[PDB]
């Protein structure tokens, strides 16, 4: 009923069901959770694998002969379960080194470790089989408009991406990097706000095929954005390499809820777009099970996203399927949007009488789109009354 | 005392001392300007020129003769006073044929359309001058989610701006293309929403050199982004074309107060940044003069939005040239910001064991970074109390 | 199947469906409505009733025997149908006059004109019917700060309610007042912003006992706040007369969208919980079906309205009788919430050394609250997954 | 040169300046500060007190005897540097035994728990000579709907303020409870969310002259409301007991800048509103220095706090003595807002001719407010243009 399988690609972050529930106001609720049994419990649920920052695998400052054995309890734990590890990132917002950001730190030398913590961490990920490294840059931002000249900073995050590009080539390393966008906090405002500003960024970079976006739910819903229009704009530019799927009410601080919780309606026109576009990539949930839980709470919260989007799917592919859905999108004219404009060309367009000089404009605007039988057709599709 | 000059660059709509206040809750409290009226005011205001709609400057339906005499009316009051016209702009959102968009209306017929009324606008807005044309695609959007499939809308608006640049370069027209952001309002959301979502669309463009970005203060402030920043985004990628000012309180609908209302230190952070970068192009205010005020008030909102820019300009001059500020920035590090992380290269970066092994983290971390200061010189300097 | 009767208490504004799609930027895509056929259209779809301002049914300026013509003809068509008219509301909004306000204009002449305008449909009113008159003060309020003395504005406010309040008791008419507090929009900021400040209102008046609030769903959510939550304490001061129900998505302008549309989690809580607490009131919707709609979207739109009220409603009753979720309410202690925290009284609780001397906090500490669980089992009812 | 005093009244939670720097995504970036060292330093800054919370002061499970000692030696710093202790509050929100709140908790013995940490507390702040006693409900509240009955929750809330009055009039003690209202954070929705949530809810508490508001500038902002309409309303309830001033950016996370930051037009109309009102409580800052600044910047940014303040003063007073303002606020009318719109009563107003049957309703629409150019001349002020 609604059960998952690893071949559903669910994926979970060690940081997510090990979040320890410690917010700015109050101390954390749960004890921390061992790596090793976070893998085993995930995969009682049906997931499919797990990703990390480097320090929620090995601690911050841990002696190489101590790293070696964080990573073999690991790597013992996956092959025990069959998960596999299809992403990995880089914690470069908690220690307060990275208090002014990473890449764009104002001190040249903070920018410099920064790079030298990723590069390490890339060949870990590489060692255990992923295949996107994340960059999220919690910390390259400003609370005040003259400490940081935003020019220079991207020149800064360009040269960064740029020599990890230059790395993982050189190396003859098969992953991708996907950047993360979030518009603010912990920063007053972060670089690279939403999906749109990250593509345009990749853009400027030397080896631009080398990089895309891992979108967030939450993240762009707190700059008001559709979220399932920025993630059409990704897939149309050939750039969602990953996904955090999660939930959140609107603009407010980063809620990180479990995926279908939120905004419900956009849950289900995102796994409509995922679905029908063919995303083949990782179903990955950044969530934060909230602090008012125990532990057993914490796994009914996995096990929520999980359900929530295997429910979607399947309200989704009925609305899809259903016939009368079928002629209410012929009669809003979707097929119409689908067609060139003007696949006879410029010329032909420009001595066509009937594109404007004999163009009937009151008789076209009479036309009704009937836009709302089609979005209540949705909505009875979604609630299980149809 | 702070008056305007045509050197300054100062331009203004029709369409924004024009408005007669029509809000979608009241009727309109002003009569309707003759645009030879609003030249002549505006000209003795001191402003450099003038921007228009095919709409404003020609009555929607004009026959081909009355579409003269309104053109020669205007060219003889452009030639009076010595106003120029940078920037011209389609309506493609007043008539009920554009209801459900123009570029990316579902019916083919509308899209056709669309495009025919804009090339019949671009000749002539060549024919008055301007170097610049906008684009706002107010209507481009969907109240539902099974409205618009947001990748054929992108394919759709792809065809309809590669279109307009075959025709321009064909024509050996010296123009180009400024797409306008807007995140919502009146479409529930709108194609394109912010610059960065703009910037990464044109690079999918066929000939990208053409087309670049008229963002406007308040409607990326409509998402809660920093404007500001997204400008300096703009500038480094080279296409901040133009640019629309005025002001905006927060996320709720587009307001388009005078500029320096709204959000002032954005502004004064705005204002720095242009004039720091050297941006050229005119000082644009696409503002509307509150439904409150008659035709005394409209002309002295029109004089505050040059008035505030000006006095801006002092004190964001004051602020750079401020010894103490410089003292400061080198405090904060913007120094070591605009140089170079690794411009020793990958091999000596992987090399260097004072960028990872022997770096001092504890040390680094220490280091305040004395923003809060910097921004209070900032303060007083926008105040006037230094 | 869904099918609504007049039993059901829905009830339609005129200026709902008769909108004409007239927005910011555009004309109107729709024919205007007679009165007459909205009566008899809405009555077909099974609605139990009609509301209005003064000049949806008597257009501005008639004379006192055009008046009689208007009100006769709508009498006609409501013994024609059966429809009812329990609430009506006056236009100080849309003519030019009211472009500073009404209640709170700083032109004394104008708030006496705005209070005779109310005082005559007021009689209007309790002729037809209507058991609530609603106040919505949407030019009440400001674009800059020196422009409106918010505390001399309170005064102004008070005043006028309280003159209807005399006008009401001295006449011996059976009507309340009911006021729709709302943000912003078409004013920067409007007074009484939120049903909070619209109940800390009231309690000033005379005769608090005659006024109470008509909350709409959309306006609370252009604050971010949580509807049902503001219900709820509408409801807990017994201020709830009357309700306006539609849908919005997030914090932008007002898009009065059909009821269902926007949060749809938001709006099944709210039905549970006027559905719980017995709510006796009209289901009164106020939305605007799409301007991209022709007359048969604008029908199936005010259909798609109660159909999903009574979908919500049945998933609703179904979340609180089942035995499963009863079990799950216990398990996150909504009982113990119930019930009184010190009904021993002061001293008894200052004595109690189990209250704070001896209480265990680590124990307590570690109880899970389980909300996850009781979350999902909402879900899961509301989708039909159960 | 703008040098606070003692008597300016300025005051600062031992929290702020204490501040560690420790967000939802970091480490602490400064160590902590002994209470006695903060209160020196900031006597030496001009500042008038300070205010704590009483785990900021006493840390959570201290003996009687430890109690005591921290006590003795936070009343010799107070003697040796002439500093108050105006205000305190309790910590109902750090502790996990917290986690769903504390007068509110589902669990009934935490409910006993926190009123009896909390009347604790008011027996120290009286013998500190505070005279008001902030209450934050910070985690009053819920993520999702069914986890909290909000009537229940807020019979809860009554309940506990009740007693709370009950005890200190039983006690004699002259001190004064103020409710600090937040929409968000760490909750989803926080139960009274608004300046008039928190107002409406004090006027069904037992002894309601007992109970004010404490509003926070950057709270009431992240509603996107209008903080200096908000505080005009509770001065005109006669509830302003206390005042939080700090900066935030907009609707997002809390940000806590220095006062003056953020929205600095609303800065200058809170300022000059408080002034014209001759509010005469203190003027305290609930402000994080950011997480970027060593102790150095966290005294300057404490610094900054006051500055601003009084260069606001000082603006907001000339603007209100320069003569062309005060002609301005006649031309716009605010004298007219001042008078009582029907002082003749009702029935002379029902009997006025002048006030509907001969009402010259196109005259009255064509008087513009001339609200512009009054704004520009508080823009003039506020920048020292004028
Ligand atoms: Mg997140
Ligand atoms: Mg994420
Ligand atoms: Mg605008
Ligand atoms: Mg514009
Ligand atoms: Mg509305
Ligand atoms: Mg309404
Ligand atoms: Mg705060
Ligand atoms: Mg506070």
């Amino acid at each position: 009923n609604y059960q998952p399988t690893p071949e559903d690609r669910f994926t979970f972050g060690l940081w997510t069901v090990g979040w320890q529930g410690r917010d700015p106001f109050g101390d954390a609720t749960r004890r921390a959770l061992d790596p090793v049994e976070s893998v085993r419990r995930l995969a009682e649920l049906g997931a499919h694998g797990v990703t990390f920052h480097d320090d929620d695998l090995i601690p911050f400052g841990s002696s190489d002969s101590e790293r070696e054995e964080h990573v073999k309890r690991f790597r013992q734990a996956l092959d025990d379960t069959g998960m596999k590890v299809p992403m990995a990132t880089t914690n470069l917002f908690t220690h307060p080194v990275f208090k002014d950001g990473g890449f764009t730190a104002n001190d040249r030398d903070v920018r410099r470790y920064a790079l030298r913590k990723t590069i390490r961490n890339i060949d870990l990920a590489v060692e255990l089989g992923a295949e996107t490294y994340v960059a999220w840059g919690g910390r390259e931002g400003a609370e005040s408009g003259g400490a940081k000249d935003v020019r220079d900073a991207l020149d800064r995050m360009k040269e960064a991406f740029d020599l990890l590009g230059e790395y993982v080539t050189s190396q003859g390393y098969d992953i991708r990097f996907a950047i993360e966008p979030k518009p603010n906090e912990p920063r007053g405002d972060i670089l690279l706000p939403t999906v749109g500003h990250a593509l345009a960024f990749i853009e400027r970079l030397e080896r631009p095929e080398l990089y895309g976006v891992n979108p967030e739910v939450g993240h762009e819903q707190m700059a008001g954005l559709n979220f399932p229009h920025g993630i059409a704009q990704a897939l149309w530019a050939g750039k969602l390499f990953h996904i955090d799927l999660n939930g959140q009410n609107g603009i407010k601080y980063d809620q990180d809820l479990r995926f279908g919780a939120g905004d419900l309606r956009a849950a289900f026109w995102l796994v409509d777009l995922l679905e029908s576009a063919g995303y083949s990539g990782p179903r990955h949930f950044d969530f934060k099970p909230p602090r008012t839980e125990d532990f057993d709470g914490v796994w009914a919260s996995a096990a929520g996203c999980m359900r929530n989007y295997l429910i979607l799917k399947e309200r989704a592919a009925a609305f899809r399927a259903d016939p009368e859905v079928q002629e209410a999108l012929r009669a809003s004219r979707l097929d119409e949007l689908a067609r060139p404009t003007a696949a006879d060309g410029l010329q032909a367009l420009l001595d066509d009488r009937s594109a404007f000089e004999e163009f009937d404009v009151d008789a076209a605007a009479a036309r009704g789109m009937a836009f709302e039988r089609l979005d209540q057709l949705a909505m009875d599709h979604l609630l299980g009354a149809r």
